[PDB]
């Protein structure tokens, strides 16, 4: 149970959320992160700490709900 977030005054477009977990972060070329699954399954809670981690802004984030 857990929601991933987006600062998106913060997202600056580098798309490292989409090589790290291509399934839950897709980047339009002309637009910001679009996140697929607000609330993804416990087993993807991995793959998208890779994306938290590779974001050189710090945009995304993992809220425990
Ligand atoms: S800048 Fe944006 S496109 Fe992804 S890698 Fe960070 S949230
Ligand atoms: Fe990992």
């Amino acid at each position: 149970g857990y929601r991933v977030e987006a600062d998106r005054d913060l997202c600056q477009g580098h798309a490292m959320c989409e090589l790290e977990a291509p399934e839950y972060f897709r980047v339009p070329k002309r637009g910001q992160v679009e996140i697929l699954d607000p609330e993804p399954p416990e087993e993807a809670r991995g793959v998208i700490k890779h994306a938290v981690w590779a974001c050189p802004t710090q945009a995304l984030s993992i809220r425990e709900t």
